[PDB]
């Protein structure tokens, strides 16, 4: 059984913070899960129903629909107590971002002891359990998992996501986002690794539209902005900020050469007489007019090396070790191994016999093989001709 | 003579940051100063004179005029070589703000080999030194200061500016906005102190227009947004950013219940389907329809105290202590003495006879005296009158 950890502490001012991934599971359910959250996640559906989890754009596209009684009541629920959310803000003055980088980053000592009760609070639960998964990295429950022998599938959605590209999801056993293993496993398979295909053979593979034409007109450099506090900004950040990004690009170029784009689910947005704010439709066609990119850990990131453009990646993420290499072709290499190995098809993640095969930890040709088998209706082989029948 | 010291590192991507403390103290000269900065101080007249130090309104409310050859040729000065900046950012990482961060809190033992070598270019130089004038905190300045044996005046515009105040000024022998001296003042005339004005008549005695009157509607908490890089937000604010401020009071607040006003200063705006946004001409407006009030350590803090609202000041800055008494008649005393003697009328901080009356560490009584003889054309008694005759 999946024992799903979805931590219901509101630390940026929002019940059941997590509540797609909830919904997500109970519909793909095909069997009964054990989910360790919070009440939040069961009530809510009762004054708040604007929020874009409920939206029919945000099912149709994630692939869920809203449960019921009958499809929440098969499954267990270990619920936690907000008293230690309350404690765990206090030991951090207060502040709910610290609060929530010390959940990502520390272990937490008291959250261990309530999560060792709670398994426990039933006997032939802890037996039950083949892996955690969570959505984020937690020393706390990791710690716990090591004690018990248990692993910690760390799921997320991924830098790619549909209108523009297939859905990817992350999974990923030491960590998402920061701490990821990507690197240490393509540095496994370097040696037997020669992709024929050209970067934007990868690219149009996962793009569900055609790229861009050219822009006629660009900007020096491009500035992408991130949104302020998502794990990525404010814990695997090395502590960049927006406006420290936009101060290292401006210690280089002039303000007549930066084109800035926000990021659309931000709360802020850039006001007008200060740089050239880009109002692209989509990050791919604000990056086609840009000479060279700076981002601190933004999914646009990959897109940009995806196309061939010089990056600039300040803070730590899946994709950052293929920025450090130093050749295109141990880029594409490299890109290759990253979207087709590292990057999982989103459904996948969400279907218990693919998280059993993943369990068992089989070679990398066998991960690549299902891939291309969802995508589609030697490592370096199979990606070859899956790129060219496509 | 005055050391007057205004680096010309472009931490914010902008250079001669403190081009208008320059042109300031050019204008209201009246002996030869001593400059310590950078020659961007001395160009940027030749091509972006669409900077706001350039605009007629900004000299007219600022008061001071734009230099020439014969201006600028009655004094001396001292350059820094970017040499030393180009170090320091690799040393952090090439993240400008952390950069900017350390030279504020830390000593840079490079920084004072430079200013030690520059101070000691010329001999005669260092013994026509009366005082330092920083704009911002410089623990390497202040290193040097003490082994010369000279004090270091920290000086900025202060939280009451024009039009809506009387301009002020701070001028603080410890430290700026950070590490301040205004507490340890008070706390030694909080024995004879007994203020008879209301907060009220506080206020108005330094507001050029009368207040607002009733909004009619009201939000429950109303959130000050401050400029992302200025030094209160990157170093003097206990970690707390405009979003974590965002989150601390969806902590306690429903997101009906929030007003947020963004900084006119700050490269951002907040978008508009999330949060009421404020919309009144000055932060005055935006107080008076809030029930409480909350800040990291912006101006603004300070007239909502100066209102009578509850205020939740979360950095450190010249005005916290005021904001942690307890009782309305001990805030009134403090604001008091905040006003008339703490903070400083705008232009006598550029008066270079009133800077050596300071440099003599006068009796707070004599400081109130000189300040209130400027705003008009026992220490509790000459306010107390000063507030009724006005
Ligand atoms: C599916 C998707 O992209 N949703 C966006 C939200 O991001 C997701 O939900 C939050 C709760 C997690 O922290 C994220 O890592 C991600 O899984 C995003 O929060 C909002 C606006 O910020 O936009 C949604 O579209
Ligand atoms: C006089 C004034 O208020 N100017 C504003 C600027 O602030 C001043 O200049 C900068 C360089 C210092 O860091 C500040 O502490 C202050 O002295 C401000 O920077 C800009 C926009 O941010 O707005 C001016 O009006
Ligand atoms: N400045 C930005 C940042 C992200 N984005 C979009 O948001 C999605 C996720 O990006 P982050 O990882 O930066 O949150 C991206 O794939 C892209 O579609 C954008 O359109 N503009
Ligand atoms: N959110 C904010 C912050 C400041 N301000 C204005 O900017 C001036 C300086 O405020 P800071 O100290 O916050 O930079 C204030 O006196 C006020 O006039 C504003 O109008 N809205
Ligand atoms: O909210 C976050 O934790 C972040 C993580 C990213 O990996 C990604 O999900 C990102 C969203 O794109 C923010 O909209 O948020
Ligand atoms: O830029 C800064 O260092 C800050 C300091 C504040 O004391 C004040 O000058 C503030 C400005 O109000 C920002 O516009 O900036
Ligand atoms: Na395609
Ligand atoms: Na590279
Ligand atoms: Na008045
Ligand atoms: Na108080």
């Amino acid at each position: 059984g999946l024992a799903v950890f979805l931590p219901p502490y509101p630390f940026r001012g929002l019940k059941a913070p997590y509540l797609w991934m909830f919904y997500k599971y109970l519909h793909c359910a095909t069997d009964s899960i054990l989910f360790i959250t919070g009440e939040d996640y069961l009530s809510v559906t009762d004054a708040q129903r604007a929020r874009w989890e409920f939206d029919p754009a945000s099912m149709a596209s994630l692939g869920y629909e809203l449960p019921n009684a009958q499809s929440m009541a098969c499954h267990e629920y270990l619920t936690l107590d907000n008293a230690f959310y309350e404690t765990l803000l206090s030991r951090h003055h207060h502040d709910p971002i610290k609060s929530f980088s010390a959940f990502l980053t520390e272990r937490i000592p008291d959250l261990e002891t309530e999560l060792h009760a709670l398994l426990d609070s039933k006997k032939g639960i802890i037996d039950q359990i083949d892996t955690f998964i969570s959505i984020c990295n937690c020393p706390s429950l990791e710690h716990v998992a090591r004690t018990l022998g248990k692993e910690v599938m760390h799921i997320e959605i991924g830098p790619l996501r549909a209108p523009m590209y297939r859905n990817t999801a992350y999974l990923d056993f030491a960590g998402v986002n920061g701490g990821t293993e990507a690197s240490a496993r393509y540095e496994k398979c370097q040696a037997e690794f020669d992709i024929k295909a050209s970067l934007g053979d990868l690219h149009n593979y996962f793009l569900e539209v055609l790229p861009p034409a050219e822009a006629a007109t660009h900007s020096a450099a491009g500035v992408v902005l991130q949104v302020e506090d998502c794990s990525n900004l404010i814990a695997y950040n090395h502590d960049f900020t927006n406006i420290s990004l936009l101060s290292y690009v401006r210690q280089r170029y002039e303000k007549e050469d930066i084109l800035v784009r926000a990021h659309p689910g931000s709360l802020f947005r850039l006001r007008d007489d200060v740089f050239t704010i880009d109002d692209s439709a989509n990050s791919l066609a604000f990056i086609n007019q840009c000479n060279e990119v700076f981002t601190i850990n933004s999914s646009v990131g990959l897109e940009a090396i995806l196309t061939g453009k010089k990056t600039t990646v300040l803070g730590d993420c899946s994709y950052a070790f293929i920025n450090e290499l130093a050749g295109a072709s141990a880029t594409v290499n490299a890109a290759a191994f990253y979207l087709f190995s590292y990057l999982v098809p989103f459904d996948l993640v969400f279907n218990q016999e693919y998280l059993k095969f993943r369990l068992g930890h089989p070679e990398e040709r066998e991960i690549v093989g299902k891939h291309i088998e969802f995508y589609s209706a030697s490592l370096s082989s199979l990606i070859n001709e899956a790129i060219s029948l496509e």
